[PDB]
């Protein structure tokens, strides 16, 4: 045929224009090779309904210039001209363009600088199904721009997956526009891999068996390049002469990418070994068999280490289904999933969005600069996790970016750079232009690390790699600094500020380090740097959930210089306590950098504010048990626990062991005047100190609603026995409860007392919290025995109404 086929996106275009000129957001769904990226933009550009410029966000650099260059050929122009692109370290735009194809956070920069996006009428978020943090952040900003003046700014969200329905739950007013092609049925099979076989052998065996039983070319999904290589080797010995093996990763041989995408040559079949880029973004042709290992490799932020790691995990049902459908574009196909069916049925329904698994220090920095005081104010498909926002806040504090709940003066400069916050912090902390140039080079290195196996950051620094140089110049421009001379002697204090938690000290054996944040860091025992005791390790590869990581890039520091240069790194902590194990007084001063003990020394004659503080730390060592816990103090503590359960509408203080240990400075220290010895620790009035946690009102409330004593009908004051878990109990002679028809209660009438009803001899007759039932029930059997063992007492037939003998 000579006249090309009108792409399927053409057939859906009129529906799109109608929705485009009707709603503030339009959602478009269409297969990836349908031309939604490489065609549709121009026709929205030529459409008079759209006013001005159109921005097209792409998830990665490689995608972005494919779209811009390919779409330029349609207008018979080269790019930069009418169709342009922007990247993190390159710009291609004239006085000319109307369609810009951006990536690598560029869209975020544009909106930050021009929050009304002047001249722009339509923004397109492509490959939205990948749920990048970048595209989520773009979506949130753009929805806020649209609630300002810009109620004319239209928005096209393009997804390659059929339905995306947590998106209309966010946007019910949004027209869904669906382009779909022929999708053939795919039979789904399951096969767990045996525990006694390697992954690569097991996958190769399963795959060779599929080739043996079934006809066609085969697409094999694997977690990454390494697995692709290893399975390929194992496959090579188990396949026939007609089977052509075709790996598929970005780092490949240009034509090897084509050999994998294009149909197998005549007479032969192909096995395409790919990562999940083949799942939605890439169209591999000639495929009717899929083998799905069902295992992804994803970035995971660890709030306890502040590190991001690559973990491997089970793929979701939605992506297993998307993977299976890759066997159904040509003809009816077959998909084999390398897990048991029941495990597939229990996999998460949907994939986890990047915003839930990543470092949010950059995002938080963006929202603050955007003017957002709390991330919840924005509209997210998925709200940022509280735990990671807190970790982000803490990091920004460490970097000095925050002033209360807003950006500090330095924080605003960091936000202007647009950089990773730790790296931005480093740049902004430079005190002169030589420190600036040093910081810029370090930053360009940490953004694009060397790809040899060299751990010394001073080595990379001394290299004059041209791409690093380019990035440095760009960062200095943003920083508004020029003409300084970089110097390696200026590196350590710059690093110290932005990576203080990653200062590393050698621990007992060469190669074993502990970081200031307390975690373990490993370097090869035969590494030049592992000859030294103190390092700063900005780049770390965490093995997995275990707080242990490999050191990838590090700098050697003389710790004495560093602490002298940066005194704020070192905090002081005194401890006084009694060692029962050896019957001696322990009293030391510890200088520490984070969790790293730098020096321990005998405590010199301390001030008294110092001594009291040192004793608090000793209590943290030995536990609250060293204080004097009277029955009364403990009962108070228990009453506070019970109040929080039974009277939760009030703000009762936490009084669990850890809250108390954590707050010693607030509740215990004020009372430590005149305590000059460990002996005096037992003299502190623990009851009064705990009671001090309550204002006058709450003290009255607690004394009234959870009273220490209950007054019974005789006028006697009987102690209530509180307990962390059991109902409050009241041990009382039965005779004293005469005249009371209703079981006693405390806590605003919410909690009946468990009555331990006793005989004259203080012997338990009945345990009840339904006193009314007791009088009518078991009492008549108790009355006869009380008429037998104590005939000298009156045991009335109607105790509920018998006048109480007034004691008082």
């Amino acid at each position: 045929a000579m006249a090309m086929s009108s792409l399927p996106v053409a057939a859906v275009l009129p529906e799109l224009l109608t929705a485009l000129d009707c709603a503030p957001q339009v959602l478009l769904s269409a297969p990836t090779g349908a031309g939604k990226s490489t065609w549709l933009p121009l026709q929205l550009l030529a459409h008079p309904g759209i006013n001005g410029k159109i921005i097209l966000l792409e998830p990665r650099r490689l995608a972005a210039r494919n779209v811009a260059q390919r779409l330029a050929e349609l207008l018979n122009e080269k790019p930069g001209d009418t169709v342009g692109y922007r990247m993190r370290a390159q710009n291609c735009v004239g006085p000319n363009t109307r369609l810009e194809v951006v990536t690598e956070g560029v869209l975020t920069r544009m909106i930050q600088r021009d929050p009304e996006l002047s001249g722009v009428g339509l923004v397109i978020l492509d490959e939205f199904h990948e749920r990048s943090l970048q595209a989520d952040l773009a979506l949130a900003l753009l929805l806020d721009v649209q609630q300002g003046l810009r109620d004319d700014l239209k928005l096209l969200i393009m997804s390659a997956t059929l339905d995306n329905d947590r998106l209309q739950q966010m946007l019910p007013e949004a027209p869904v526009v669906i382009s779909e092609g022929r999708s053939f049925p795919v039979e789904r099979r399951y096969l767990p891999l045996p525990a006694h076989q390697r992954f690569d052998d097991a996958v190769a065996v399963a795959t060779a068996e599929m080739l043996r039983q079934e006809s066609g070319s085969l697409l094999l999904f694997l977690p990454g390049v390494g697995e692709i290589q290893r399975v390929q080797e194992q496959l090579a010995s188990r396949i026939g002469s007609d089977v052509l093996l075709c790996p598929l990763y970005g780092a490949l041989s240009l034509n090897d990418q084509r050999k994998a995408i294009l149909p197998a040559p005549q007479g032969m079949r192909k096995v395409v070994l790919a990562t999940n880029i083949a799942e939605t973004s890439l169209t591999i042709e000639g495929i009717r068999l899929v083998v799905d290992c069902a295992q992804e490799r994803v970035a995971r932020f660890d709030p306890r280490t502040g590190l991001t790691r690559l973990i491997t995990q089970r793929v979701s049902q939605a992506s297993m289904t998307q993977r299976a459908g890759r066997a159904g574009r040509l003809e009816p196909g077959i998909s084999l999933h390398l897990i048991a069916k029941e495990q597939a049925e229990r996999a998460a329904a949907q994939s986890e969005p990047e915003i839930l698994q990543s470092d949010l220090s950059g995002l938080l920095m963006e929202l603050l600069q955007w003017g957002c005081s709390d991330p919840a104010q924005m509209s997210w498909l998925d709200q940022p996790p509280v735990v990671n926002l807190l970790a982000a806040k803490r990091l920004l504090q460490m970097l000095g970016a925050l002033e209360g709940e807003r950006l500090s003066a330095q924080g605003q400069k960091m936000a202007a750079l647009g950089n990773d916050p730790r790296l931005a912090a480093m740049l902004v902390s430079a005190k002169n232009d030589d420190e600036a140039a040093t910081a810029a080079k370090i930053a360009a290195i940490l953004e694009e690390p060397p790809r040899m196996g060299n751990s010394d950051l001073g080595v990379a620094f001394s290299r004059n790699q041209p791409a690093w140089q380019q990035r440095s110049q760009q960062l200095l421009k943003r920083l508004n600094v020029r003409g300084g001379e970089a110097d390696s002697s200026l590196i350590a204090p710059l690093l110290a500020g932005a990576f203080a938690d990653r200062i590393a000290r050698r621990r007992g054996q060469d190669g074993r380090y502990q970081l200031a944040n307390g975690m373990g860091a490993m370097l090869d025992a035969n590494d030049a740097l592992s000859r030294h005791e103190w390092l700063i390790a900005p780049l770390l590869l965490q093995g997995s959930a275990s707080p242990d990581a490999r050191i990838l890039l590090a700098l050697l520091v003389d710790i004495d210089e560093l602490v002298q240069r940066c005194p704020q790194l070192v905090q002081q902590s005194d401890t006084v306590e009694w060692d029962d194990a050896q019957g001696t007084l322990k009293a030391w001063r510890r200088l520490q950098i984070g969790q790293l003990t730098v020096k321990v020394q005998p405590l010199a004659k301390p001030s008294e504010d110092e001594l009291h503080q040192a004793m608090l730390n000793g209590i943290r060592d030995k536990g609250l048990s060293v204080l004097n816990w009277t029955a009364e103090a403990e009962q108070l503590r228990l009453r506070l626990l019970c109040a929080a359960k039974w009277l939760p509408e009030y703000d009762w203080p936490a009084v669990d062991d850890e809250s108390l240990l954590a707050a010693l400075e607030t509740w215990l220290l004020p009372h430590m005047t005149g305590v000059h010895s460990l002996r005096g620790l037992k003299s502190l009035d623990i009851y009064q100190a705990l009671r001090g946690l309550l204002d006058w009102g709450m003290q009255q409330r607690l004394d009234s609603e959870l009273p220490a004593h209950y007054t019974v009908p005789t006028g006697s004051r009987i102690a209530i026995r509180y307990h962390e878990d059991n109902p409050p109990a009241l041990a009382v002679r039965m005779q004293e409860m005469f005249g009371e028809a209703t079981n006693p209660t405390i806590a605003q009438g919410r909690v009946p007392l468990v009555l331990e009803l006793l005989s004259p001899a203080q012997r338990p007759l009945q345990i009840t919290r339904d006193l009314s039932d007791f009088w009518k029930g078991a009492y008549r059997e108790v009355q006869k025995e009380m008429k037998g063992r104590y005939p000298k007492h009156v045991w009335p037939d109607d105790p509920a109404n018998t006048a109480p003998t007034r004691r008082t």
